[PDB]
C-alpha cells in the first residue's frame, strides 16, 4: 500500500504514496499487464471539480479557507445552473501545469512549473486559432532560445462544438505515396499529407515540405492555413567529422509541438490545446529518420559508411544510428537551438523524480516510454523501477478528427 | 475474453485467449502497474488443485484428456499427496514441465528454442559431490566445444523446506570479483558479494581479474560445499575487436556458456529450488550490461580513451560509441571462435517469429516489454514497436531468496 522503487544501479530506494491519490485506470489487471500497449451529465462533473479544487487550494496553503470553500460553492452553483463551468486564470495554469507534472510519458517533466500558458479559450474561429497558434510559435521558438508554452482553445460543450488542430504536431514535414510504390517525405504524415489535399491543400510534392495547419473552430469544418516560413525554425542536419554528412539533404524543425491531445482539467475537456517544449535528440534521430515506417535512410547513411551490411553481427546499423543522433544533437547546438541528449535528460528526470519523491511522495512513471530508444542501459532510467499511474489533471489521446467530424 | 496487440510498424493485430488460463498475480492493478518492478513450507491442502491443473495440461498436450491414462494418474497422484503430502512427477512430466516453463518465462526473447530442451534429471541425486557431478556433465554437455545447446539439470524439489536443494552461485560459470581497501573493484563487480562468501568458505582466490568461481552446492538442507569446475571445461573465448588491434589489449575475455542456476522451477506445485539451466549468449548481455553498466567492468571509458573520442560533453554520444564497439567486438570474437552467439537484431527478428506462431497456436505468448526489448539500440529491433500482453503461467521459473539469507547453518 505504501510501494517502493529501486534504483538497481544505485541501491537507492524511494517510498511512494503519491499512487493513492491516483484516481483514473491503467487497463492492467492483477493476471495482465499492458504496461507495452499504446491506448489502454452534472452528476460526474462535480465531484470532478471538487477533487480539482481541493488540491488547487491546498497547493496555495488556503486548504479549508473561506475563499476555498466559497469558490468550491461558486462553482457548484455555476455547474447545477449552467451544466458546466469556467476556470479561474489560476486555476487554469495550476491545470495545465500539473497535466504535464503527470505526465507519466514524458522525460522532460523536470521543467513541468515553468509553462508558459497562453489562455485562447475568447477564440470563435480557425483564423483566430491560426492567429494564436503562430504567436504560440513564436513565443516558443524564441529565436531558437526555446521555451515551454500551451495555448488552450475553448472547452468542449456538448461534443458539436468541439475546437481541434487536426494536425498531430503544428510542425510537421509532408509525405506523399510514389507511384512508384515507395514513399516521398514523411511516411508518417503521409495520411494526414492527404486529407490536407483532400481538403484542398496546393502540396509543393518535396521532401521537407511544412505541412499546412488545419484548424476546426466550434464544430465547424476545418479550414486550411500556412505557417509563415519566418516562423517555423528549421536546422540543417550535419556531422561534425562526417562531410558527406550535409550532402545527404536533411535538416529538421526545430520545435516539437504536440496538438491531437486532449487536456482535462477538474472534468472539463480542453480538445484542443497545441504545447510544446524542446527535442530530446533522440527524437529526430532514431525515431524521425531511422524508424522503417519514417525516413528509413539508416541503410543509405550506413552505405556512405562502406560498413558491412551484409550480416546484422556488424552492428552496421547501431553505428550509424550513433553518428546520425550525434549529428543531430552537433547541428541545433551549432545553430543555437535548444535541444537535450538523452544522457543529460535521463539524468535529469531521475532527479526530479527524487526531487518528487521528496516534495510530493512520488512520480508517476511508464519506464518504455521514459527509457530512449537507443543505448537504454547506459541511461541511468533503465535500472530505475518506476511506478505507472494516472493522475488528474491530464494529458489524453483523443480520436483523429477525420474519423469525428460531421460536415 | 479476447485481447488484442498490434505492432505499430507493421500494423499486424494478433488476439490473445490464453491469457484466460493464467492464475498468478503480476503485480499490476487497475490503478497501479508494476511492469517495470524487478521483484513484484507447500500442504496437500493447496497442492492437488495445483497438480491437476498441471497433469490436465500435460494429458491435453499429449492429446489424451480424460484418457483412463490420465485418470488414473489423477487418482495415483491423489493418492501419493494425501499420504506422502507430496509426489512425483513421471520423467515425461518432469520434461514438458522444465520445457514449458521456459515457454512461460515472459522475459526471455530466446524462447524461439523451447521445445530444443535437453533435461537432465538428477533427482537422484543426494550430496554436493553428487552435484558436483552432475553440474559437470552438464557443463561438458552444454559446451559442446563451442557449439551450444540447451540444457537443464534438475535437481530433488523441496519436501519440508528444511532439505533444500540450491546452487549458491547465480549462474555456474562466473568471474570473481574482489573489493580493494581503496574502493576499486577487482575482477566483476557484479560478483564481489558472492566472492568474498566464497571465500570465507575457504576459497583460496587468485584474485586475477578472470578467475572463475568455485561452484557452492547445497545437498538436501545440508551446509554448501566448494567444487572447483575444471578449467578445461571452462569454454572461454578472448575479447578483441575486427578493426582496432588496441582492444586485445585491453585484457579482455569472457566465457561461454551462460547458464542461470538460482532460480526455482515450479511444477504441478512441486518446487525445484536448484535447477542450473543453460542456453547461449545474445551480444548485449556480455557487451552492454557485463562490461559497460556503470556497475560492471566499465571499461568504457577506457574504450573511450583508446578511441580518442570527446569524453567532455555526454552529447558526443561516446558513451553511446564505444558501447557499440564493445558489442561488435564481442559478437566478433565469439564467431571467430566458432562459440555459438546470437546477435539482439537477429534474437527479436527471432522473437516476433515466435511470438506470432504462438498467438495462431497457442492463442497467445506472455512477454516483458521492459526485458524483451534490447539494452542498445531498442527502436530499431522490431520488439521496440509490438504490444506484449504480460502474465504468468505455470509451469514457471521463480526468483528465490539468496541461500545465504535464508540458510540455517549446521557446522
Ligand atoms: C521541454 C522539454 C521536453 C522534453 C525534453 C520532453 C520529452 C519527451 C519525450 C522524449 C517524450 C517521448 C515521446 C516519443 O518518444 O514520441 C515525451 C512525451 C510526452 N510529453 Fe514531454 N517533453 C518536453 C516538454 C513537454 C511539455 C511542455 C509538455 C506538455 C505541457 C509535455 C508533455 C508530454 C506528454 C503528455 C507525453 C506523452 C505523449 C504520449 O502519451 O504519446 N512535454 N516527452
Ligand atoms: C538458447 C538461447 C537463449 C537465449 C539467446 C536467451 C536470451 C535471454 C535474454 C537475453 C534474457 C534477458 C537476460 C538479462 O538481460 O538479464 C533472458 C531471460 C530469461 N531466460 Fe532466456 N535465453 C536462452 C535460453 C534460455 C533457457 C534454456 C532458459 C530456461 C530453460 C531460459 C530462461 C530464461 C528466463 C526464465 C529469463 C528471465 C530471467 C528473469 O526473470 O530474471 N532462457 N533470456
Ligand atoms: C508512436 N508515434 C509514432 C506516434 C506518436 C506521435 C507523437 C507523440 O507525442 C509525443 C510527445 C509529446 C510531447 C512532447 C513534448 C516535447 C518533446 N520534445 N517531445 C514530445 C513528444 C507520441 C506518439
Ligand atoms: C540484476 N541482475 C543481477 C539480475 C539478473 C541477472 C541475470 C539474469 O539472467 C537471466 C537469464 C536467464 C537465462 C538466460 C539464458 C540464456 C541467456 N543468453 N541469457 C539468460 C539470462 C537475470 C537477472
Ligand atoms: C528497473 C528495471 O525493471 C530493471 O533495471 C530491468 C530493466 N530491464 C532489464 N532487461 C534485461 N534484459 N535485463 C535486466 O536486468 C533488466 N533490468
Ligand atoms: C509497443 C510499444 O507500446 C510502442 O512501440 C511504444 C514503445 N515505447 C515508446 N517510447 C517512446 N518514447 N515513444 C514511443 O512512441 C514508443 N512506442
Ligand atoms: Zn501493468
Amino acid at each position: 500500500r505504501f510501494l517502493k522503487v529501486k534504483n538497481w544501479e544505485t541501491d537507492v530506494v524511494l517510498t511512494d504514496t503519491l499512487h493513492l491519490k491516483s484516481t483514473l485506470e491503467t487497463g492492467c489487471t492483477e493476471h495482465i499487464c499492458m504496461g507495452s500497449i499504446m491506448l489502454p451529465t452534472k452528476d460526474q462533473l462535480f465531484p470532478l471539480a471538487k477533487e480539482f479544487l481541493d488540491q488547487y487550494y491546498s497547493s496555495i496553503k488556503r486548504f479549508g479557507s473561506k475563499a476555498h470553500m466559497d469558490r468550491l460553492e461558486e462553482v457548484n452553483k455555476e455547474i447545477e445552473s449552467t451544466s458546466t463551468y469556467q476556470l479561474k486564470d489560476t486555476e487554469l495554469i495550476y491545470g495545465a501545469k500539473h497535466a504535464w507534472r503527470n505526465a507519466s510519458r514524458c522525460v522532460g517533466r523536470i521543467q513541468w512549473s515553468k509553462l508558459q500558458v497562453f489562455d485562447a479559450r475568447d477564440c470563435t474561429t480557425a483564423h483566430g486559432m491560426f492567429n494564436y497558434i503562430c504567436n504560440h510559435v513564436k513565443y516558443a521558438t524564441n529565436k531558437g532560445n526555446l521555451r515551454s508554452a500551451i495555448t488552450i482553445f475553448p472547452q468542449r460543450t456538448d461534443g458539436k462544438h468541439d475546437f481541434r488542430v487536426w494536425n498531430s504536431q503544428l510542425i510537421r514535414y509532408a509525405g506523399y505515396k510514389q507511384p512508384d510504390g515507395s514513399t516521398l517525405g514523411d511516411p508518417a504524415n503521409v495520411q494526414f499529407t492527404e486529407i490536407c489535399i483532400q481538403q484542398g491543400w496546393k502540396a509543393p510534392r518535396g521532401r521537407f515540405d511544412v505541412l499546412p495547419l488545419l484548424l476546426q473552430a466550434n464544430g465547424n469544418d476545418p479550414e486550411l492555413f500556412q505557417i509563415p516560413p519566418e516562423l517555423v525554425l528549421e536546422v540543417p542536419i550535419r556531422h561534425p567529422k562526417f562531410d558527406w554528412f550535409k550532402d545527404l539533404g536533411l535538416k529538421w524543425y526545430g520545435l516539437p509541438a504536440v496538438s491531437n491531445m486532449l487536456l482535462e482539467i477538474g472534468g472539463l475537456e480542453f480538445s484542443a490545446c497545441p504545447f510544446s517544449g524542446w527535442y530530446m535528440g533522440t527524437e529526430i534521430g532514431v525515431r524521425d529518420y531511422c524508424d522503417n515506417s519514417r525516413y528509413n535512410i539508416l541503410e543509405e547513411v550506413a552505405k556512405k559508411m562502406d560498413l558491412d551490411m551484409r550480416k546484422t553481427s556488424s552492428l552496421w546499423k547501431d553505428q550509424a544510428l550513433v553518428e546520425i543522433n550525434i549529428a543531430v544533437l552537433y547541428s541545433f547546438q551549432s545553430d543555437k537551438v535548444t535541444i537535450v541528449d538523452h544522457h543529460s535528460a535521463t539524468e535529469s528526470f531521475i532527479k526530479h523524480m527524487e526531487n518528487e519523491y521528496r516534495c510530493r511522495g512520488g512520480c508517476p512513471a511508464d519506464w518504455v516510454w521514459i527509457v530512449p530508444p537507443m543505448s537504454g542501459s547506459i541511461t541511468p532510467v533503465f535500472h530505475q523501477e518506476m511506478l505507472n499511474y494516472r493522475l488528474t489533471p491530464s494529458f489524453e489521446y483523443q480520436p483523429d478528427p477525420w474519423n469525428t467530424h460531421v460536415w
